């Protein structure tokens, strides 16, 4: 009908754009400068253009995107003819269609189209090569002549050679070439469903997703995933019956975004609600607790603190060697009231992870796994869930004491630096999941741990028991049960007892989880130093029996101090002597498991 490949170039050449001059014509030059493998196609544009040129685009895609990039190859060697000889392959990546799949929505009704994909990326393969374009040469006396085999198409995922040879027609022999030979640059991985949309009781969706050429692993798999891409047919020994009738999708991913912020809100209805506070800042937190119930007029002080762990960040960063420090690590563990999940499930209700840990869970999911044979055959094994996912988030773990051996000794570089750096099998990992540490212990032996260690009950943990900052323990459901009702009564007064209570539950979560990302942490005052002599004359001399040594210590209690800061900087206030208070609970707490 009409002449697309001169529509595609005069889109390209016309178009102005935000500022009014040519969003694509520089963009050209600078692809021409510094031989850039694939197009800038932001979608608006055309659609403003051509109400046609868009809509094949959209659909008739499996072909329109093979003519769009010929004549995008085209005017490109009339601009820059030096391109050849260097890239033949151009492809042209679409940016911003209005089809954005819930991962496990696209049904049939998908199939073939070019559409864009939020979700987490959830393993990676290393580099591979493929073919897309040969050369054999047709081996006769008469012939011996070389040529492209695929003229007009591309390769199929396996394929086999033309009698008539393209030279002379006729038919012998045709050894195929390695020096002129087109090859592609492959990576498989695999589409994460959001940890959000992904139904309670219901596991994670992935769906399989294709990286090549340019677009290779630009991505670390535990990613914010924007992904556009087409569907297709996919097996492994087909032609073959067998019984296969079902294949699964094939997605491929030509145009990502690997994403750098967190879900959005409504008006900061509560402004105000911050001078409330201002009487008890943690007014909030201190109906947390009590949003359980659990906790009632009879609060423990680290509910409020899991949150002044949660909703704070405390967010320490420093370029010294690197550390990048979150809540970091609270420890419970009991029989008693571990009713937290719940409330962790809900906290940061906007928490981009909270992982629920029943958690030996699945096997590749309990932290950081790279695998060698059997990673073969169901996904080339970067399998990174617990750990990864958690990536700046929440992480919960209600059997702690089921954990495998250096798979905890990881978890330390984990906990230490944020991030685990794995290699071994072909790539190295290295995924940089900086997140926040909560932990369920098995009540192991709920006993004489009163003027002892907490070396008990972890088992597990020697040293890595050390990597956290808080400590819980919960005990008898007998001795206590009565005792702590009791001072509901006693200490009635304990006032932060649904004073706010319109701690709306997953709503003012919203709040306590809207605090993260904008809630910039204030720097300090008169109180460093201050602090910093409960920090030198409470550090006299630290050290108990059998190696237990707090001679690196030293760190640990920056953490523990630093986030005490913005532990009340729960909301924009962090110099503050009311936040320095908190050092002085982030003392007593020493104190109570130091005697």
């Amino acid at each position: 009908q009409i002449d697309y490949r001169d529509v595609f170039i005069e889109f390209l050449t016309t178009f102005k754009g935000n500022n009014n001059q040519n969003k694509y014509i520089e963009r050209i030059n600078e692809l021409v400068a510094y031989r850039k493998k694939s197009l800038i196609i932001e979608f608006s544009d055309v659609l403003s253009f051509n109400e046609n040129l868009a809509y094949e685009i959209i659909n008739n895609t499996k072909i329109i995107l093979p003519i769009l990039e010929g004549a995008l190859y085209d005017h490109i060697l009339q601009l820059d003819p030096t391109y050849q000889r260097d890239i033949e392959k151009v492809h042209v990546r679409i940016v911003g269609i209005p089809r954005v799949i819930e991962l496990r929505k696209i049904r049939s009704t998908d199939i073939g189209k070019l559409i864009t994909i939020d979700g987490i990326l959830v393993k990676v393969t290393p580099v591979k090569e493929r073919i897309y374009k040969a050369t054999y040469k047709h081996i006769h006396p008469d012939c011996m002549q070389e040529f492209e085999w695929p003229e007009d198409e591309e390769m199929p995922e396996v394929l086999e050679m033309p009698t008539i040879c393209p030279k002379c027609g006729k038919p012998g022999q045709f050894r195929l070439i390695p020096e002129k030979t087109k090859l592609i640059d492959w990576q498989k991985a695999v589409i994460q469903e959001r940890p959000e949309e992904v139904p309670s009781g219901q596991l994670p969706r992935q769906l399989e997703i294709i990286l090549e050429d340019d677009l290779v692993d630009s991505a670390r798999p535990g990613d914010r995933v924007k992904v556009t891409g087409i569907l297709d047919i996919k097996q492994d020994s087909p032609v073959k019956r067998g019984s296969r009738a079902v294949f699964d999708i094939y997605m491929k991913v030509s145009s990502i975004e690997v994403s750098q912020k967190v879900l959005d809100e409504v008006i900061i209805s509560e402004e105000d609600e911050k001078k409330i506070k201002d009487l008890a800042k943690d007014p909030w937190i201190r109906d947390r607790i009590i949003s359980s119930i659990a906790p009632s007029i009879y609060g423990h002080w680290e509910l409020k603190e899991a949150l002044a762990l949660a909703l704070f960040g405390g967010v320490p960063k420093v370029l010294e060697d690197t550390r990048i420090r979150g809540d970091i690590h609270i420890l419970i563990i009991g029989d008693p009231g571990t009713a937290k999940s719940q409330m962790l499930q809900f906290i940061s209700r906007v928490a981009p992870r909270a992982v629920y840990t029943t958690g030996k869970g699945s096997t590749a999911a309990g932290l950081t796994a790279a695998v060698v044979r059997e990673k073969g055959t169901g996904e080339y094994y970067l399998e990174a869930g617990a750990l990864v996912l958690a990536d700046g988030g929440i992480a919960v773990i209600d059997e702690i004491d089921k954990m495998r051996d250096e798979d905890r000794v990881a978890i330390h570089e984990a906990m230490e630096q944020q991030t685990v750096s794995i290699a071994k099998a072909g790539i190295v990992a290295k995924l940089n999941a900086r997140a926040a540490v909560i932990a369920a212990g098995n009540p192991k032996f709920g006993r004489y741990i009163s003027e002892r260690p907490v070396s008990d009950n972890i088992n597990l943990p020697p040293t890595i028991l050390s990597r956290f900052d808080l400590i819980f323990i919960l005990k008898d459901q007998p001795g206590e049960q009565d005792r702590e009702l009791a001072n509901y009564i006693l200490d009635v007064h304990s006032g932060k007892s649904t004073k706010n209570i319109i701690d709306i539950d997953t709503l003012r979560k919203y709040i306590a989880y809207a605090r993260k990302y904008v809630t910039p942490k204030i720097t300090s005052e008169a109180k460093n130093l201050i602090t910093d002599f409960f920090v030198e004359m409470r550090k006299k001399s630290s050290e108990t029996p059998d190696s237990p040594i707090l001679i690196t210590p030293r760190q640990l209690e920056a953490l523990i101090r630093i986030s005490e800061a913005y532990a009340k900087m729960a909301l924009k206030a962090e110099v503050t002597r009311e936040d320095a208070e908190r050092a002085i609970n982030i003392m007593r707490l020493f104190l109570e498991s130091v005697g």
